[PDB]
DNA sequence: ATGATGACGCT
DNA sequence: AGCGTCATC
């Protein structure tokens, strides 16, 4: 009882941008605002494949992966922006540069872990403590939290949704332990007020809206962020967890969306995250290994110790192109040419990274695929990255793959290549 | 025939 | 080192 760790030691937030790429396109072209639209890659094949969808467009059933032409059946008025194309390949710099905008603002509040192009985790333990001293044990006005939901409230003994939001908010705030500094619920609340600030800062300074989750760890924060999208934040407290997890499908938890999660269901015969609490740490370890068993044991009780890593920049930089079906590469003459195009973009990206961030990459990973094989990568080989020269990298990248070419006939390339991937890594200070 | 990323774990 | 998983970058 008194020596049980309840995982209330930190305050963590996850901020993720709403329909990010679409927002970037809509800030640029006002015609796309307040309209079902989507962001698209390579117009030729079926209007291009959709990679981002506005919320107005989601109301018609339009989804990522979907071809635009199919998407226009569900929603004839759908507007598209296209990804910039630069060497017969998609160039994402617009959305990288837009992400930096966001990460720099967030970096002003707390040290962030960049988790993707449009999302970072934040550790607010310090900012909350330091802010608790500044408020003179005064209450927290509801006006400090104009977009916050409290998961599981209102409960106990106004139909429209802002009505409920306020009701849970007041119920929560009315019940608060302002006298106690180390009350975890009070901490989450201060954290939440800071995130209102962060988010109001992001929008003022970029015009981009986001949602956020606030909890005691990265996995709850992540989960919480999804609960009230778009343009809202959610607080998931320790106490809400049993009810939240009691009907939460296991696959909704980060790192259980794939096969490990599939086997937790199949082995244990359960559907929901709360059903894991009926199993011992030893039982869980026997089934899924020591590291998973322990992590699962804790997680279903809302406890997770994975830290918010101080890393605003990427640790690898890379470019891939897929050559599906008919298009697969079957002449060394065109393997060169694509390795050159890739290497060119990479060099563009690398030299920028060297001046911006004061670091140089030192290793060049070269991956490829071959026709028939249905695994992201067939093989993967490293070599030194001594110089930011596209012709040298692409040559080196070629050198590192011929072996694989089964062709006795010299001009050709067998079997054909379904994908080329080049990636800079082993960074070092510069 | 979504395609283009990136982090991390296991051996 | 090189392969595999996870997520969504
Ligand atoms: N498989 C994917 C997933 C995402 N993205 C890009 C486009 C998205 O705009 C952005 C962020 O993706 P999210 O999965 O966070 O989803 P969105 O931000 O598009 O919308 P939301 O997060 O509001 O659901 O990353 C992509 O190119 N390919
Ligand atoms: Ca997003
Ligand atoms: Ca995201």
């Amino acid at each position: 009882g008194p020596h049980m760790a309840t995982g209330q030691d930190r305050v963590v937030a996850l901020v993720d941008m709403d329909c990010f790429f679409v927002q970037v396109e809509q800030r640029q072209n006002p015609h796309l605002r307040n309209k079902p639209c989507a962001v698209v890659q390579y117009k030729s094949w079926k209007g291009g494949g959709i990679i981002a969808v506005s919320y107005e467009a989601r109301a018609f059933g339009v989804t990522r992966s979907m071809w635009a032409d199919d998407a226009k059946k569900l929603c004839p008025d759908l507007l598209l922006a296209q990804v910039r194309e630069s060497r017969g390949k998609a160039n994402l710099t617009k959305y990288r540069e837009a992400s930096v905008e966001v990460m720099e603002i967030m970096s002003r509040f707390a040290v962030i872990e960049r988790a993707s192009i449009d999302e970072a985790y934040v550790d607010l333990t310090s900012a909350v403590q330091e802010r608790l001293q500044k408020l003179q044990g005064q209450p927290i006005s509801a006006d400090l939290l104009p977009s916050t939901y409290i998961e599981g409230l209102p409960q106990g003994p106004t139909v429209q949704k802002e009505g409920m939001r306020k009701q849970g908010l007041f119920q929560w705030l009315d019940s608060l332990q302002i006298d106690n500094l180390t009350s975890p619920d009070l901490q989450l609340t201060v954290g939440a007020v800071i995130v209102e600030e962060m988010r109001a800062a992001i929008e003022r300074e970029t015009g981009f809206q986001c949602s956020a989750g606030i909890s005691h760890n990265k996995v709850l924060a992540k989960l919480a962020c999804g609960l009230n999208k778009p343009n809202r934040q959610t607080l998931v407290s320790h106490g809400s967890v049993p009810q939240l997890f009691s009907q939460m499908p296991i696959r909704k938890i980060r790192s259980l969306g794939g096969k490990l999660g599939a086997s937790v269901i199949e082995i244990l015969g359960i559907e929901y995250m709360g059903e894991l609490t009926q199993f011992t740490e030893s039982q869980l370890q026997s089934h899924f290994g020591e590291k998973n068993g322990s992590w699962l044991y804790a997680m279903c009780r809302g406890i997770e110790h994975d830290p918010v890593k101080p890393r605003q920049l990427p640790k690898t930089i890379g470019c891939s192109k897929n050559f599906p079906g008919k298009t697969a590469l079957a002449t060394r003459e065109q393997v060169q040419w694509w390795l050159l195009q890739l290497a060119q973009e990479l060099e563009e990206r690398l030299t920028k990274d060297r001046n911006d961030n004061d670091r140089v990459a030192t290793q060049l990973v070269v991956s490829i695929r071959v026709q028939g094989d249905k695994r992201l990568s067939s093989l993967r080989r490293c070599c030194a990255l001594t110089r930011y020269d596209a012709h040298k990298m692409s040559h080196d990248a070629f050198t590192v793959i011929k072996n694989c070419n089964t062709s006795g006939i010299q001009t050709e390339w067998s079997p054909p290549l379904t994908m080329l991937f080049l990636c800079a890594t082993k960074f070092s200070a510069s």
